[PDB]
């Protein structure tokens, strides 16, 4: 094993490994969602661009994840990339609400490797997610939360109006 | 013929003057469809600036075609120009419906022009449209249908209101 | 289907979405390329940038490829991606053989497009893949036989020293 | 004891005087280091800049921890700076491998301090060191660990040459 590696456990290691996965993951189920708001019979411009910027998001965050790994002495190793749950993702509710479950799956997984690292005593492990993770998931699904809210606030009312509404006002 | 004439064809040639008159004809549909739009009964400005500005990327299309016919050593001839196919347009929704077929046919003939270029080998033919025309046309049609799609959202809702909304947050 | 779709066969929307997926499987290649020459034991920061910007361009290439297929009437679907074929790459010699397989076999699948679209008349898709593709994967491969070629004639005189030489002084 | 200290532990205040006390003497430590490669006989001026730049950072671990003890009411205590352990430290390969044995042994202090912050449920003192000095180390032994694999590769191929190398083209 590494010259440099110090007080990371395989255990870390591999489930560091698991989490560069999910964000993969995550960014091809975003860019996925993007492109299907673009088709010519959905068209909703604001919602597209909310959701591949997503997809970069969640790429930096693997590319992040495969730094720290690095600067650990840990090794990389990437699996197969599932494709998205979806082919077609409905009305921008229905996707809001798939990208809101999709985020708390990614926080539920931040959450566990930090019980890990915590478990391991890996204060590096700890500290890098607090910092570069934790707090940016929250504020996204607050967000995501807010949009919700405001999406079913308006289609409840008249649906396509409400739909393009919000996309002009809120996401453009 | 021309001093200066090479590989061009009397079918290529020909066809590019009646691509002309298409153009040209195309340029002065959407000049009336501008024009009913600034009707004091219709009153769409954001509708009658897209379809003026339509009308001039129509002529600048036939300027560019018959620029190249005398680059090639063609000659250009004009007929008559034959009024549009209608004194009043409709809806946006109506309007855009037309333009999206006008559109379509330019593509065909488009279309039509390569394929004769082809048979004929006249590569110099062929760059041109695919240059600064195929694109162009394609991107077009996607942002056309695009708004239909969204028209189609909005006047499903409650029409008169779905049609102010398009124009001031789209079109404007 | 699409409202908008004209002259776009069904067997070219299915190539393309092959070639998306192709594309994005290159792209996890060169992530996989560049975080292993960001090992503590291998340690050659120009190989890891050249592979991470290879890394982008490829996605940026699945990106407009997903972009025309929607401009045109297709529809987007994406299949699982496969993990890259190493887990780890060699030598920059080893790991600039891999790449230029690999620029080849993208190469090969957008040849064998063009025909397609040749066979279809599709004039737009081969125009598409002229511009934006052919040329940048001729230079591209230009480019990787050039460094082969440097490289081999470094690291046949003294492997390591010509490893660090070529890495300084080339790529940084 | 002071009318600030609040949850501050004799335990914690008693290692944080050892901890400033290893960050002195990794200072001298590099402070050396850097002395050495001035030498007319060792004359690596790229390799003695590295070290004094490194003396520099650890005086300034050592007068962060001090800030922090009166921050918290703990008294500085300071005791005898042991000389460091050799007077010639051999090739850059040599002092390299020293350098990073030495910041293993403060990181692991780092990793023992958190511990017991940890244990004495101290977060003040926890987000301390995990917001100035584990991310930090880790930076710097993955930059070591860097160095030390292209040294290994330079001095492997033939020694004098590349130690010149490597001084030029990554040090300086
Ligand atoms: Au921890
Ligand atoms: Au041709
Ligand atoms: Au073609
Ligand atoms: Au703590
Ligand atoms: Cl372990
Ligand atoms: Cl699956
Ligand atoms: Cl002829
Ligand atoms: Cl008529
Ligand atoms: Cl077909
Ligand atoms: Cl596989
Ligand atoms: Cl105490
Ligand atoms: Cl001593």
């Amino acid at each position: 094993s590494s010259q440099i590696r110090q007080n990371y456990s395989t255990e870390v290691e591999a489930a560091v490994n698991r989490l560069v996965n999910l964000y993969l993951r995550a960014s091809y189920t975003y860019l996925s969602l993007g492109f299907y708001f673009d088709r010519d019979d959905v068209a909703l411009e604001g919602v597209c661009h909310f959701f591949r910027e997503l997809a970069e998001e969640k790429r930096e965050g693997a590319e992040r994840l495969l730094k720290m790994q690095n600067q650990r002495g840990g090794r990389a190793l990437f699996q197969d990339l599932q494709k998205p749950s979806q082919d077609e993702w409905g009305t921008t509710l229905d996707a809001m609400k798939a990208a809101i479950v999709l985020e708390k799956s990614l926080n539920q997984a931040l959450l566990d490797l930090h019980a890990l690292g915590s478990a391991q005593a890996d204060p590096h492990l700890c500290d890098f997610l607090e910092s570069h993770f934790l707090d940016e998931e929250v504020k996204l699904i607050k967000k995501m939360g807010d949009h919700l809210t405001n999406i079913q606030r308006l289609v409840g009312s008249q649906a396509g109006l409400g739909e393009y509404l919000f996309e002009r006002l809120t996401l453009k």
